[PDB]
This record gives C-alpha cells, sequence and structure tokens, in this order.
C-alpha cells in the first residue's frame, strides 16, 4: 500500500521552458532554472500534500518542511532522470534544458554540476531500484528542520521514523539479502546524506544570485525569490539544519 501511493502521486515531466535556439549565457541558464524551480515547486507541493500520514503534521509544519527540503528534493529527482534517461552523462534538469559540460561551465556552476552528476553516478554504481528511489526522496521532505524544532515535533518524528522503516522494508526482501541488508542500508543512508552538501551549496549559490541578480540579468520567480530569501537565510545561519543518518 506504501508504495502504490508513493507510484501513484510521483510528479511527471516538467518542461523548463528554455529556448534552445539562443546562445548559452549565464542569464539565460540561471533564468530558466530558477522558472523551472518555480514549475517544479508547485509539483512538489502537490505531491508533498498526497503523501502518506502528511497531514497529521500541523499546518505550519507542512509547510515549513516543504520550503526547506525543495533543493534537495528537485535535486535528488534530478540526478534520478539524469539516470534513467542520459545514463548520467549529462544533467537532464528537464527535456529542455540539459546541461552538457560546456552549460556546466557557462553558469558559473561547474563543480556544484559535478556533485550533482556523481549523484546521479551513484544510481548507477549502486544500482538504485525506482521503488528505493521512490521511498529514498519521500525521506528528504522530512531530513531538515529547525534546530528548536517545529510546533508539533512530535508528529514529525512519528512520521519520519515510519518513512525509515520503509524505506528498510523496500530493502529487506530482494532488494537486499545474505549480508546485503545491512550494506543495503548503509549505503543507501550515506548515499541519502551526500544529497545534503551539495542542497548547501546551492543554497549559498542560489542566494547570492538573488542578492545580485538584478545586476547579472538573472530573474527570479515570484515564490523563488521569496523562498530564497525568507527560508533559505534561516539554513545557511545555521537556524534549521538537516538531519543526517551519519
Ligand atoms: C532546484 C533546481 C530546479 C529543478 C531541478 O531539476 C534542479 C535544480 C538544481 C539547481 C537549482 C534549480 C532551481 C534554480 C537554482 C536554485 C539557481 O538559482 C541556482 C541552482 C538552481
Amino acid at each position: 500500500i506504501f508504495l502504490n501511493v508513493l507510484e501513484a502521486i510521483e510528479p511527471g515531466v516538467v518542461c523548463a521552458g528554455h529556448d534552445n535556439n539562443q546562445p548559452d549565457s549565464f542569464a539565460a541558464l540561471l533564468s530558466s532554472l530558477n522558472e523551472l524551480g518555480e514549475r517544479q515547486l508547485v509539483h512538489v507541493v502537490k505531491w508533498a500534500k498526497a503523501l502518506p500520514g502528511f497531514r497529521n503534521l500541523h499546518v505550519d509544519d507542512q509547510m515549513a518542511v516543504i520550503q526547506y527540503s525543495w533543493m534537495g528534493l528537485m535535486v535528488f529527482a534530478m540526478g534520478w532522470r539524469s539516470f534513467t534517461n542520459v545514463n548520467s552523462r549529462m544533467l537532464y534538469f528537464a527535456p529542455d534544458l540539459v546541461f552538457n559540460e560546456y552549460r556546466m561551465h557557462k553558469s558559473r556552476m561547474y563543480s556544484q554540476c559535478v556533485r550533482m552528476r556523481h549523484l546521479s553516478q551513484e544510481f548507477g554504481w549502486l544500482q538504485i531500484t525506482p521503488q528505493e528511489f521512490l521511498c529514498m526522496k519521500a525521506l528528504l521532505l522530512f531530513s531538515i528542520i529547525p534546530v528548536d524544532g517545529l510546533k508539533n515535533q512530535k508528529f514529525f518524528d512519528e512520521l519520519r521514523m515510519n518513512y525509515i522503516k520503509e524505506l528498510d522494508r523496500i530493502i529487506a526482501c530482494k532488494r537486499k539479502n545474505p549480508t546485503s541488508c545491512s550494506r543495503r542500508f548503509y549505503q543507501l543512508t550515506k548515499l541519502l546524506d551526500s544529497v545534503q552538501p551539495i542542497a548547501r551549496e546551492l543554497h549559498q549559490f542560489t542566494f547570492d544570485l538573488l542578492i545580485k541578480s538584478h545586476m547579472v540579468s538573472v530573474d527570479f520567480p515570484e515564490m523563488m525569490a521569496e523562498i530564497i530569501s525568507v527560508q533559505v537565510p534561516k539554513i545557511l545561519s545555521g537556524k534549521v539544519k538537516p538531519i543526517y543518518f551519519h
């Protein structure tokens, strides 16, 4: 039942709306990634809200959790698309925004792109299952909270704990075995922790970009600028931190 829902609520394809006839320029490429961010967020909000047990969380916590976790959530799914599609050779941000080494450079994001490409690579190196992925992605929504807890921190802990048990559940079967089960869970929880440093590098990047957006001609859509100037700082100043397994 858990998996039927995750499989059922999983978002479809989201295009960034990039003009691929115009030259790659920092401004263009980043305005596109931002718009894509605005579009994908609309879908993350719907998905999250349709997550089993999600409604147990307090209304403000529901929103807060989405607002702190979107970067890692989008980065993780983006790595999956790059994987199932381009076998991790390039970053499949959208069907109309697939970065090559040249785009990775002309974006002043080469490094972060290397790390995300590296993540996508892990889905391969580890042979991640579509279902392990659905579960791992679900748990990333419950992977970053304020240091002083949320309004109803007891519902989040319940919720989060349950998602950890489903992850172990979907490996403890044919998706693990012999001496795998223990090793399999150590590597998946290790792969999950890996998305966090990558998310933080992008948080600082996007934040700096937003402060000087008017000068590099890159513009951030409504929700992006608001969430980047209201929520992301709380993360960057240490008020909200990721939950690490290791
Ligand atoms: C979440 C997004 C948008 C959705 C996606 O597939 C990947 C991804 C990772 C890079 C983010 C991007 C949104 C726009 C950001 C935050 C830029 O300002 C700098 C890094 C970009």
